[PDB]
């Protein structure tokens, strides 16, 4: 039967647990959260090889009928020949938006949130960085990227939560409501374009002149909120916990904040919030690192064990924010690889860099509230997240 993704030891310590399978062999049979059979692929080179292989696709072998297309149509569920067009349109929109020009706006959001922080302390004088900094920053950045009005922040926060939980008794109401909200925002921006990402999505053109349909644009908005909201927040939370538990790294960055871009690469590798890829499926019988894979078989790529692969990294278990060299090409799979590579990666790297920078400058003596932060580590299959991160702002 093999390892199951809800196995307690994998949930509690995926580093050790998937690292064991990694060392046992490149391809090991096991079970998806479903109990569904999977092949665990766990080593750096095989993970990348599978993510580059067109023989591995994302389509496998209570919500109403007109609304279904808004979930089935998400780009991460899309295969060639449909995926390249969708990918081109949204990435052309990102390029016209100029993601790096967003850095001052991200700083302003982070500074604003950091100034509020002392007013969110509990009775013990500690403050939860997740609820009052990381989560608000991530959802504010995404909403402002898209062009969602500030007054609708809370609504989108709720809608984001609705989308992750997918309870029918909730979604049979809110899903139509949010789809209609999006179509109206599209028609509003069309009649008066601005410089937000929605306007660039409306304006984007494929080389033959083709455009996104409004249903595709709505689907893309939902997809962006869902894919960027919680991942980014837990990069910030994990990375902050990583630095405070390794105080020389925190000290290094407070002395040399110009190290942040390289540091963020190592934090992605060492504690990125996503540990697995979406399930892949073989389209034909094939040989994968010496294992016969049958057409229709599901493969679970394990990003975390690849990012800790001693075949590729020297002493991977160490946190070392100087590991990545100045000007070195990206050298981890925490954002994936190949055609489904995270299209939010530039935004996420900027978010984490800015969040850390402002946190370092505004609370240079930030401390863990007394505790191993890991006590708050959620037990999530393929994700890596803290329920909270309680800190003391000042000595
Ligand atoms: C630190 C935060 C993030 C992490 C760790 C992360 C991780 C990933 C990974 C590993 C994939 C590839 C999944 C696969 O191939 O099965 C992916 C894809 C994707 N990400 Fe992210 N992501 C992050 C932030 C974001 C943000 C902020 C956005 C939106 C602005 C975003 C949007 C997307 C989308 C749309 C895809 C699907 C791309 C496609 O299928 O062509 N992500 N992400």
């Amino acid at each position: 039967a093999g390892p199951h993704m809800m196995d307690p030891d994998l949930l509690a310590d995926p580093f050790t647990g998937y690292g064991r399978l990694r060392e046992r062999g490149p391809v090991v049979r096991g079970r998806f959260v479903d109990g569904t059979p999977v092949w665990f692929v766990t080593r750096y080179d095989d993970v990348r090889a599978v993510l580059r292989d067109p023989r591995f696709v994302n389509t496998p072998s209570n919500v109403p009928e007109p609304l279904r297309v808004y979930l089935l149509g998400s780009i991460l569920d899309s295969d060639p020949p449909d995926h390249p067009r969708l990918r081109r349109l949204v990435t052309r929109a990102f390029a016209a938006r100029r993601i790096l020009g967003l850095r001052p706006g991200i700083e302003r959001i982070a500074d604003r949130l950091l100034a509020e922080l002392p007013r969110r302390e509990e009775e013990d004088g500690t403050v939860d960085l997740l609820e009052h900094f990381a989560y608000p920053l991530s959802i504010t950045v995404i909403c402002e990227l898209v062009g969602i009005p500030a007054t609708d922040l809370e609504r989108w926060r709720e809608w984001g939560g609705d989308l992750v939980s997918m309870r029918p008794e909730r979604l049979r109401h809110s899903f139509p409501v949010m789809i209609d909200y999006c179509h109206r925002l599209i028609e509003q921006r069309r009649a008066a374009l601005t410089d937000d990402l929605l306007s660039e999505l409306i304006r984007a053109q494929d080389d033959d002149g083709g455009r996104l349909s409004d249903i595709e644009t709505v689907t893309m908005i939902l997809t962006l909120v869902l894919a960027g909201h919680e991942t980014s927040a837990h990069l910030i939370g994990n990375g902050t916990a990583a630095l405070l538990t390794h105080p020389g790294q925190w000290a290094l960055l407070r002395k040399d904040p110009a190290l942040l871009p390289r540091a963020v690469h190592e934090l992605m590798r060492w504690c990125g919030s996503v540990h697995v890829a979406r399930l892949r499926y073989a389209t034909e019988d094939l040989e994968l690192a010496g294992t016969p894979v049958a057409r229709g078989d599901a493969v679970q790529l394990v990003l975390v064990s690849a990012n800790f692969d001693p075949r590729h990294y020297s002493d991977p278990d160490r946190l070392d924010i100087t590991r990545h060299q100045e000007g070195q090409a990206e050298n981890h799979v925490g954002f994936g690889h190949g055609i489904h590579y995270c299209l939010g990666a530039t935004l996420a790297r900027q978010e984490g860099e800015v969040a850390l920078a402002r946190l370092l400058e505004t609370y240079p003596d930030l401390a863990l509230a007394d505790g191993d932060p890991e006590v708050r580590r959620a037990r999530l299959p393929g994700s890596w997240r803290l329920d909270a991160l309680r800190l003391r702002l000042r000595p």
